[PDB]
């Protein structure tokens, strides 16, 4: 098992393109990922109730099956996350449907990953939700991550809103209107 | 999807070692696989009732997740089979258990694969069940496969018993006594 702990910011200003310019000198670009996620639900156990998620991701052609458990924090996005790469997205999707899972919703995004010391900064252009930043810390406590994010937004003059909602949950709310 | 069609023989005589000698000249050895399979069940949908199977296989370190559907034939072992390779057995097993699946039983065997024209002959040493042969045909109808197996056992003087039961089912019956 693995505990994924990150902070998610909804960017108000400036654009991600401008933010990319402000970090370009002191942050090292890692890669850009085009991610297409298919989320699933269990008809006999509502994941929206138990705060669980099951996702089949296509990121630059690499196919990843991810389980996510209930949130463990209110101040950061902290969840158990178990991931395995699979050989074929179509077939894995078929197996889930043969086992009784139902496709729920789809999330597509362009993620740009940057590295600063032990932190990973993800600049996220979410289709239909807008611009977001996710920050993760390697071997970092929740206090350290919160502190670094505060320095990050201040140093780069980012107006923002923190949220612990997943992209799947934000998409649903954005679809309400 | 994919329809796996094979004939399974319980070998009465001679030994698989002796059978290996009788086919050695005209059959080409492909590989030998050490296979450790973990079977699963769904508590809300009994696979023993619906004739389904879910298996995580370790074959020479390669990890394969396989769904198998209900049998479609009475004269050969014919089932829908959807397979994907996954990166990590432990993690995939965890995901299944997090999703509610329960490990059912385990099957371990040494499989030796041979090739004759469009047919694959598998000599199987099943731990606790004994010696078996499985024969599969590439682009072969059910009539062709049955006919080839009849020639195969006759040419190599194999005493045998055909069965359409899966190894999981045979293991359960063998455990009854
Ligand atoms: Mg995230
Ligand atoms: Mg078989």
């Amino acid at each position: 098992s693995y505990i994924e702990r990150e902070i998610k910011l909804r960017v108000i200003s400036p654009s991600l393109e401008e933010i990319e310019e402000r970090i370009r000198n002191n942050y090292t670009f890692i890669n850009e990922e085009h991610q297409i996620d298919i989320y699933y639900n269990n008809p006999i156990r509502d994941f929206r109730k138990s705060d669980e998620a099951l996702r089949l991701r296509n990121t630059n052609g690499k196919v990843i099956l991810t389980y996510k458990g209930p949130k463990q924090s209110k101040e950061t996005k902290t969840r158990e996350e178990i991931e395995v790469e699979v050989s074929d997205l179509h077939k894995m999707d078929l197996i889930l449907r043969k086992l009784g899972f139902i496709r729920s919703f789809q999330v597509e995004k362009i993620r740009k990953n940057y590295k600063y010391a032990d932190f990973i900064i993800s600049l996220d252009s979410i289709k239909e939700l807008g611009e977001f930043i996710e920050i993760e810390g390697i071997n970092k406590t929740e206090k350290e991550l919160i502190s670094f994010v505060d320095e990050f937004v201040k140093k780069h003059q980012i107006q923002y809103e923190k949220t612990i909602k997943s992209y799947l949950e934000l998409l649903v709310e954005h679809a309400k209107k």
